[PDB]
């Protein structure tokens, strides 16, 4: 009678509250799916970057490797020149003394 | 009243069901919190890597700059040597003709 | 595999031995060249000396030939003078006795 | 597999190339053996010629010095004779006039 009116109230409140619960669950659901999404994104970025880091180091050690390649070449070419210079100076010194020493030349008397 | 026994049951199911709801919500809560942690980890890794990438490029370029610095120095020193050799080459030939011909007319 | 380690190990050595080969070749190269230069020098000296030897013989012969030319000329001139003196020697002594003996009776 | 065929192919080329290297080194070796000899020859020629040059100059000088020695001696003897002739030629002329005046 009176207690029945109040029960029907209590049930009526529940009835609407569970509607709200259903709405809030969908938010939560969306939320996990977007956290899910955001996590897949981040995960693929970390892949992308690790890849680039390796690609940079690879190319990097390459450039350096390329230049030491040149440097040694240049040290070689420097070697040959430096050696050629030494041997000419000494062969030019012999020729200049041999000219000085006119015992190579006939007397003019 | 038979319908009263059934009402009391319908309510009894609700009351037990909401117990289960409360238990599932805690899982869900835990779930968001763990995902929270995993996301902070990933986020700090991406920081760590962006830092290394910059650190690698930095070191990479300076080093390269450093070596082209050497190469051009070597090209210079090669220039002077190569030029010194040529002059000698001529002075050598001049000296040698100055002996063959400084005795054709002795 | 194991055989793969040894192939790589073997190939890596080949790398190293041919490095040594390259170094030894450069020595050899330098060797042929330093010798090339020294040989051209010697060769031009022999030219120089052959030239001087001919220049000396040339100057030697001619000058000497020139001086014996003079010496004989001088022997000739000495011949005429020495002969002219002998004849003067005679004329004179006759004249001096003549005046001595032309005062002696006259 | 495929990379194995190419490794072997690479090594097989090296094998043959080093055969060619060995052949070229022998040429080079022979080459130096020619050059060593030719150099000793040239070096002994230069010795020979420097010796002759000195021998020529030696013979050349002393001889010349010897002959100018004679030439000056001959000039001296020519001096005395030439002077003696001048003296006599006049003494003659004096004697012959003193004959004229006696």
């Amino acid at each position: 009678s009176e207690a029945c009116r109040d029960g029907l109230r209590a049930v009526m409140e529940c009835r609407n509250v569970t509607h709200l619960l259903q709405q809030e669950l969908t938010e939560a659901q969306k939320g996990f799916q977007d956290v899910e999404a955001q996590a897949a994104t981040c995960n693929h970025t970390v892949m992308a970057l690790m890849a680039s880091l390796d690609a940079e180091k690879a190319q990097g050690q390459k450039k350096v490797e390329e230049l030491e390649g040149e440097i040694t070449t240049l040290n070689h070419k420097l070697q040959d020149a430096s050696a050629e210079v030494e041997r000419l100076r000494r062969e030019n010194q012999v020729l200049s003394v041999r000219i000085a020493d006119k015992k190579y030349y006939p007397s003019s008397q």
